[PDB]
């Protein structure tokens, strides 16, 4: 009769030999009483939270016990291309690869997930995702909620859909290559609508939108506020009070919310203005989890001031790079029609024959006129120098959260508007949807042609059908 408890990922630290072992394997999970094959890191589904410290190096041993290739991308981590885990970071089935992570960035909740060439959406959908908890000396002094799994909890929110036999019903087809893969069942750390018991005072939630294609918008059932304290790349300068919190695919935000005795409440997600994503039961506020107040005092603080955010650097003389996102107009239209025909007018609530490889949807989506080419990086970016990357979605109305590997950047313009205050700090993702975004990005680490960084749409079905470029980083200006 009762809701399951929110599953709490193991917070994983190094041994004396300084290794973290991650095993990628196929297992089973149960959803609405039906069995489904799932994939996980150190288990059947999802994965642990890998805990790292600024200024220390850790080695991660990665064992692929799948029967297919995969890669492991450390989403948000400022690391060299060699260990970034892009699509060149191949781990053969039954094989092992070790990476050393030399951590040199502020405290943050990052994550990790597969980046297999053309199969990233399927591998996430099957269950692969974990967390990264980066700490530093600065953050521990703030005395935030810090009891992992009690008053400091990760909340990985994902949608899936299942076939009649209970298996995950994933497909990369003409429809999902346009609008994304999405489902009717919402999971929270792998569980359907769990409860979490939290002590009286501040509760710290580390929110991850882990959907392939579904954007989310978090809020509380009884309208209590959320206090945003951090973004993808770490703390904000001060808390930002919000009543609602849009989160794009792959983004993280940390929020503090009040817990008081005798008033249970739900974390919910509100209907979003994205094509396909307001079909029942997501036409209305949808529960994510129930917070269950415990009459024991919680010790964590919401400080006035969290961190020091540098002034945006002057724009004069920065290299500008243009990244024009596009979708093939005919495959875009065909995919939108299929959505409309399947679901009707609700698909936009709140807004035949083989003609050969030329019309193949697998390379329909592009950047600068080109579908992703793993054999040819599109440019060499500078090391250790800010650049101004201009990323355009003009030409179609689809949502394109854009992720740049190897960096935490500042948003100058988010889809034609200066960024909201809670999105004005360190980010690894920017919204692009029918308009233009500009970010100020710096790459502190190398990435050669053989292990290039990726810059790509993180609506995963666009990525898999070509909306990605590779770039290198090798040094700074030799000029003047």
């Amino acid at each position: 009769a009762e809701r399951p408890t929110l599953p709490i990922p193991d917070l994983l630290t190094t041994d004396a030999r300084n290794r973290i072992q991650l095993t990628i394997g196929a297992g089973q999970s149960t959803f609405g009483g039906k069995t489904a094959t799932t994939w996980g890191y150190n288990g059947n589904l999802l994965g642990p939270a890998v805990k790292l410290q600024r200024g220390k190096a850790v080695t991660v041993d990665i064992y692929n016990q799948l029967t297919e290739e995969t890669t492991l991308h450390w989403h948000g981590l400022e690391v060299p291309g060699e260990v970034d885990g892009g699509p060149q970071g191949i781990i053969p089935p039954g094989g092992k690869r070790s990476v050393t992570l030399n951590v040199d960035q502020p405290a943050a909740t990052c994550w990790f997930h597969p980046h297999q060439h053309g199969k990233t959406g399927r591998q996430v959908a099957m269950g692969l995702a974990g967390l990264v908890v980066i700490e530093d000396d600065e953050i521990l002094k703030l005395m935030l909620p810090k009891q992992w799994g009690i008053d400091d909890v990760p909340v990985i929110v994902q949608d899936k859909k299942f076939s009649a036999d209970g298996q995950i019903d994933y497909q990369l087809d003409v429809m999902t290559a346009a609008v994304g893969w999405f489902g009717d069942t919402l999971l929270t750390n792998g569980a359907i609508y769990p409860q979490h018991a939290a002590p009286r005072g501040w509760l710290r939630l580390r929110l991850l939108n882990g959907c392939n294609a579904r954007s989310l918008n978090f809020a509380t059932s009884d309208n209590r506020p959320l206090y945003v304290i951090a973004s993808d790349g770490g703390l904000l300068p001060e808390p930002v009070k919000v009543s609602e919190l849009p989160v794009l695919m792959g983004e993280r935000f940390e929020v503090l919310v009040e817990v008081n005795d005798n008033k249970p409440f739900d974390l919910v997600t509100l209907p979003v203005s994205q094509m396909g994503m307001a079909i029942a039961p997501f036409d209305k506020p949808h529960p994510v989890m129930r917070i269950q107040p415990i009459a024991i005092s919680a010790s964590g603080a919401l400080p006035d001031t969290l961190s020091s955010l540098p002034a945006l650097p002057s724009l004069e003389g920065l290299t500008v790079r243009k990244l024009q996102l596009s979708m093939d107009p005919m495959l875009d239209m065909m995919g939108m029609q299929m959505l409309m025909e399947k679901y009707g007018d609700q698909a936009m609530a709140g807004m035949h024959m083989n003609h050969g490889g030329k019309f193949d949807f697998h390379h329909a989506n592009k950047i600068n006129g080109q579908a992703f080419d793993m054999n040819k990086p599109m440019f060499a970016a500078a090391k250790g120098q800010y650049e101004r990357w201009v990323i355009s979605g003009v030409g179609d109305m689809m949502l394109h959260p854009f992720h740049i590997h190897g960096t935490q950047f500042r948003i100058l313009s988010e889809n034609g508007k200066p960024p909201a205050a809670h999105r004005a700090g360190w980010k690894d993702t920017v919204k692009v949807e029918g308009n233009v975004s500009e970010v100020l990005v710096k790459f502190n680490h190398d990435a050669p042609k053989e292990h290039a960084y990726m810059a790509h749409c993180h609506l995963l079905e666009h990525e898999d059908t070509g909306m990605m470029l590779g770039f290198t980083v090798l040094q700074g200006d030799h000029g003047l």
